[PDB]
């Protein structure tokens, strides 16, 4: 097995940025293989103390094999940087698509939820929890199919949290923002937040401040605009339960009558 280095690649257009990741299109020189190179700075990793998160991201994602999960092929590093070799997703993020269209119709939404649930069913069969499902981490393949990415926060259940929360609370369940013990049911809550955001255009507990967002999440304070149908309301309300053990199994999501009636892809 290679043995990769920076000299092996021709770098191209920037694909996106994250808090740590700087991601570029790249072509491997001998084979002409097109891929995405996710670049991290060692100094930023060390100052933040998140080395263990990157190791998890690599070890966990590299061993997963599912059509709705982005491949990680390998990694390498030099004096200043770490490089992750990823599958290239040519149709961009679900985030960008939502910005373009404002809201998704029921068919598009049900289809994405099916693909998401299929992917998560596979992860949970290995007791892997993702913990950071949100539109900017959902990528699209050449056929428009959804692929879960960014495994930097992923772990094995059950878990406590040992690392500071930096960004948005918007997709996290009450047991996570309250810093309590949690399990695979965290991803089911996030799936409910996504289904609402796809249909409405914004997440259900969104607010102007951290402090009030925290309040809306812990008290589960959400309401529906008139256009959200009865079937969508039933599914979203089952997923957004304060008590995690009352959230449904992923098989129950995949077989929900609103999902089966509107999705264009089958359950796996
Ligand atoms: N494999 C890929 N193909 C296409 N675009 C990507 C790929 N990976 C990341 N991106 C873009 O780069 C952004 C940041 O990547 P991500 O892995 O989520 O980094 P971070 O860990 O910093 O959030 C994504 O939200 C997306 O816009
Ligand atoms: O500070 C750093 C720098 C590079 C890495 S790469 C890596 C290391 C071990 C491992 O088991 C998997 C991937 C991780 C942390
Ligand atoms: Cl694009
Ligand atoms: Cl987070
Ligand atoms: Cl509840
Ligand atoms: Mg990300
Ligand atoms: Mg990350």
């Amino acid at each position: 097995k290679r043995q990769w280095a920076l000299e092996d690649f021709e770098i191209g257009r920037p694909l996106g940025k994250g808090k740590f990741g700087n991601v570029y299109l790249a072509r491997e020189k001998q084979s002409k293989f097109i891929l995405a190179l996710k670049v991290l700075f060692k100094a930023q990793l060390e100052k933040a103390g998140v080395e263990h998160q990157l190791r998890r991201e690599v070890e966990i994602q590299s061993h997963l094999r599912h059509p709705n999960i982005l491949r990680l092929y390998g990694y390498f590093h030099d004096a200043t940087r770490v490089y992750l070799i990823l599958e290239y997703a040519p149709l961009g993020t679900v985030y960008r698509e939502l910005q373009k269209l404002s809201k998704f119709d029921e068919q598009r939404t049900a289809t994405y939820i099916t693909e998401l649930a299929n992917a998560l069913s596979y992860c949970h069969s290995k007791r892997v929890i993702h913990r950071d499902i949100k539109p900017e981490n959902l990528l699209l393949g050449s056929a428009g199919e959804l692929k879960i990415a960014d495994f930097g926060w992923s772990v094995h259940a059950p878990s406590s949290r040992r690392t500071t929360l930096a960004g948005t609370l918007d997709y996290l369940p009450p047991e996570m923002i309250e810093g309590r013990m949690h399990d695979e049911k965290v991803d089911l809550w996030s799936l409910g937040v996504l289904c609402y955001e796809f249909l409405v255009g914004k997440p259900p507990f969104e607010a102007n401040t951290y402090q009030e967002t925290y309040k809306r999440i812990s008290r589960v304070e959400f309401t529906f605009p008139d256009f959200v149908t009865e079937g969508a309301r039933d599914l979203i309300s089952r997923l957004l339960k304060h008590n995690p053990s009352q959230r449904p199994m992923l098989r129950e999501v995949l077989e929900h009558p609103w999902i089966t009636a509107n999705s264009s892809k089958p359950s796996n």
